[PDB]
């Protein structure tokens, strides 16, 4: 019943990847909520369970496939299926726990990790930070195999977590930020994997605050500037939503949009 978007790393190109990310964004947002030309994800409050998740089916050159479940309210990867087993991150709360029971209902083995799925926790388990984990088509091809072999003991916990960190950034973060999609395009185009630089990391870390700053802005102007980093790690101040239009594709829902007057 939940929509499925397919992607394969086998023979992937900039175009096939772009088609994928565009389709993901299309299933995450409804078009009911756009502010400053930037789409907002569905409000969690009052969202019917039948509209809560989307599924991303990943296949690779090794002919393996796994299916990620994303929460439409935040684009968060909440768990995955590989064959006869499903694995879910430790839910943040009771309502989320009930919600995930609606996923992969006929899977014969259901597990809930004892740990959550945030970067901080995954980086601890992986023994590596995002800044030291290479991204690109190769890493994603490898991540898909790693997730597929987890149930049989073939994949060590550190490698599982590393693989999650790769999937989340190449799918969820790419969907959230055209900038990050663009970074992954580059790596795919030249088939050259590489770790995310500070421009990627700071955007990832700031998504929630950027969403709030935009939605709370006065006609687009931030009350308090947000500091990001450029590629070389130097500071870049954001004062206004305008500079983010080419950069951020989707925001998390924070406030209802105030009334909009025409002077
Ligand atoms: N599983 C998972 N899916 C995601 O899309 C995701 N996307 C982002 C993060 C993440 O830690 N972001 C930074 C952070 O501090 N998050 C918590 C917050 O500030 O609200 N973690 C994720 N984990």
């Amino acid at each position: 019943q939940y929509p499925i978007i397919n992607f394969t790393t086998a023979g992937a190109t900039v175009q096939s990847y772009t088609n994928f990310i565009r389709a993901v964004r299309g299933r995450l947002t409804t078009g009911a909520d756009v502010r400053h030309e930037i789409p907002v994800l569905p409000n969690r409050v009052g969202l019917p369970i039948n509209q809560r998740f989307i599924l991303v089916e990943l296949s690779n050159h090794a002919e393996l496939s796994v299916t990620l479940a994303l929460d439409v309210t935040n684009a968060y990867v909440v768990g995955y299926r590989a064959g006869n087993s499903a694995y879910f991150f430790h839910p943040d709360n009771q309502e989320d726990a009930e919600a995930i029971t609606h996923l992969f209902t006929d899977v014969q083995n259901r597990y809930t990790f004892a740990f959550g799925g945030n970067y901080d926790r995954l980086e601890q388990l992986a023994g590596n930070l995002r800044e030291n984990i290479e991204l690109g088509n190769g890493p994603l091809e490898e991540a898909i195999s790693a997730l597929y072999y987890y149930s049989t003991g073939g994949t060590q916990l550190p490698t599982l977590a590393r693989s999650f960190i790769i999937c989340i950034q190449m799918i969820s973060e790419a969907a959230r930020f055209q900038y990050i999609e663009g970074e992954m395009r580059t790596r795919i185009r030249y088939n050259r994997r590489s770790a995310p630089d500070p421009s990627v990391i700071t955007l990832e870390n700031s998504w929630g605050r950027l969403s709030t700053a935009i939605q709370e802005s006065n006609q687009g102007a931030f009350a308090s500037p947000i500091q990001l980093q450029r590629r070389n790690g130097s500071k870049f101040s954001v004062y206004d939503v305008s500079i983010l239009i080419p950069i951020i594709a989707l925001m998390v829902y924070r406030c209802a949009p105030p009334p909009s007057s025409q002077f």
